């Protein structure tokens, strides 16, 4: 797929606001993520014993990779379609060493895009949505291609 430069604008004017606190929404869609399928936190053999969202936000080391995953997709969403250096190692281990199957990809990009809602309103309306959709999509199927290509995925 490709998107449009105009489409990249609208995805990347909400991303310089997620930007302005990179910690906090790394908690938030993490937080998320693992309150909406609980069963992508058995894949975090450093945080799997947390027990709730109170526990979780007050996990120092879950808020320190929050900020390394977001800024990861903050470099690749930066590229505009040109990413496939970054997916490289970032395929390899997920697929590899990880284990994470594509749907949970899917789960992570709903968690995503619903805290934007949330703290955005204003600059993530539907056509902002449906732009960062549109990334993220490409995204995982950039990224399952790859999956592909190291024996993982299908
Ligand atoms: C927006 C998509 C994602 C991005 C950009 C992302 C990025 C990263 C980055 C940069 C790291 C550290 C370097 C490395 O191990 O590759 C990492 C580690 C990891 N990721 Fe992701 N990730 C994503 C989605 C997920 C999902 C959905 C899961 C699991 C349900 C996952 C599970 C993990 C685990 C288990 C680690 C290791 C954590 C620790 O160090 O122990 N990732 N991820």
């Amino acid at each position: 797929m490709v998107l449009s430069e105009g489409e990249w604008q609208l995805v990347l004017h909400v991303w310089a606001k997620v930007e302005a606190d990179v910690a906090g929404h790394g908690q938030d869609i993490l937080i998320r993520l693992f309150k909406s399928h609980p069963e992508t936190l058995e894949k975090f053999d450093r945080f799997k014993h947390l027990k709730t969202e109170a526990e979780m936000k007050a996990s120092e080391d879950l808020k320190k990779h929050g900020v390394t995953a977001l800024t990861a997709l903050g470099a690749i969403l930066k590229k505009k379609g040109h990413h496939e250096a970054e997916l490289k190692p970032l395929a390899q281990s997920h697929a590899t060493k990880h284990k994470i199957p594509i749907k949970y990809l899917e789960f992570i990009s709903e968690a995503i895009i619903h805290v934007l809602h949330s703290r955005h309103p204003g600059n993530f309306g539907a056509d902002a949505q449906g732009a960062m959709n549109k990334a993220l999509e490409l995204f995982r199927k950039d990224i399952a291609a790859k999956y592909k290509e190291l024996g993982y995925q299908g």
